[PDB]
């Protein structure tokens, strides 16, 4: 049958779009990815499947045994989660295939990615490739607003590359740890301070590089006036 | 009261969040943005007053608006965060002792359903626009030669943008896509190379989504 690529969101489960529930509610089986919050999942109701971490040949086998499946994954499928790879290999074996657009985590910090003065634009960039090795960030290192994803693990190397490659080493940044959650923590510290091993920072987390980050600081204070 | 910024998604009402959906029902006062799409605004019980087009003058009717009552929506298409000057909105705001909440939206960046990032092609993607604050141009330098890039509010200085890339050192023979109002019944695709673009051989009306990059032809 068919199979619906759907985007679960950053977490929060208000943040699921309005098909992607009723597909949730409706579907048979949900195939999910990891990062996937429970909070989603427990609103389906039809057989849930963990499918992540040879995930094609798994897809493929509920799909047919069903007019229609759900294939959950976190954020928006699109980006960053080898959606593209699952999309090829269901319709190259027969199986159609819907994308469901999603609130990616690149939008869950609230923070204005783009704002006059400071940055026209941004870019959102992997510290892991499939196969595991490291970004060419030449191409990343000197937009406005940099976004690294997966970037946790390797934050000394990727700041120390970034830091190579021209940005300013007193440069504000901000980690975000499972945005949209309650267990959100947020982590500010500067490019220099994140490539001299000082930063503490758990995945899954959000890493922002640009002045944007302190858009909504108080003046006579360093106080979050939007947190407030 | 507060003030809810929230992204109204591509277009089609079902990629509106839940969150969204909520809020855009129980709102008393509804401030849209332009390129909201009309089904998403049908949904708004509440009264609907547009608000877009200078920025202060939006600013200011934004406050009128949150002072006289409990809580509004502000409505911005997609994302409220990106390209839609939301910062701007959410610093007037605070500033003037407005609370506020960021309600985020599926952009139109991902509205193609198409993978900005995959194996071997892109590990990254980059998105500008075509027009700043004040109807500039943008330094495209710094997005040139990123594997995927995204141009938003660029087809009307299509054959400008196509030309800088193409000085700032991108490939002619890029393959390109436009994606014209993604997500509506009149949605419409057109591919054309970067080489095609800069000499003026694509025909593309706004609004619509440009990407640029060898994930175009994945599919
Ligand atoms: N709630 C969340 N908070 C912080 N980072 C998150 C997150 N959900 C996903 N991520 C980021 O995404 C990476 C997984 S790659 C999958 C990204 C997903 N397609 C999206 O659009 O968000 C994580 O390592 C982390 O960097
Ligand atoms: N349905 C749609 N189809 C194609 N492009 C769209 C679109 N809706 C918005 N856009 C793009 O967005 C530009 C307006 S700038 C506002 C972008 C919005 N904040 C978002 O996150 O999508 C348009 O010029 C166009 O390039």
């Amino acid at each position: 049958g068919r199979v619906y690529l759907v985007g679960a969101g950053p977490g929060d489960p208000e943040l699921l779009t309005l098909k992607a529930y009723r597909l949730l509610k409706e579907a048979p089986v949900v195939l999910y990815d990891r990062l996937v919050d429970e909070r989603v999942l427990a609103l389906a109701p039809g057989e849930k499947v963990y499918v992540g971490k040879e995930i094609h040949r798994l897809l493929l086998r509920h799909a047919r045994a069903h007019p229609f499946v759900v294939r959950l994954k976190g954020g928006d499928p699109m980006v960053f989660g080898r959606g593209g790879e699952e999309v090829l290999f269901l319709l190259r074996h027969g199986v159609p295939v819907e994308v469901v657009p999603g609130v990616t985590s690149l939008l869950a910090s609230g923070l204005p990615l783009t704002h006059r003065g400071l940055a026209h634009g941004f870019a959102a960039v992997s510290g892991v490739l499939e196969g595991g090795g490291y970004p060419d960030l030449r191409p990343f290192a000197r937009v406005p607003t940099l976004v690294v994803l997966m970037g946790v693990g390797r934050r000394v190397w990727i700041a120390k590359e970034l830091l190579r490659l021209g940005r300013d080493p007193r440069e504000p940044t901000l980690f975000v740890e499972r945005a949209s959650t309650p267990k959100e923590r947020r982590v500010h510290a500067r490019l220099e301070e994140v490539a001299e091993g000082k930063v503490e920072v758990r995945p899954p987390a959000l890493w922002i590089l640009g002045e944007v980050v302190r858009v909504f600081a108080e003046k006579e204070a360093p106080v979050d006036a939007l947190a407030l």
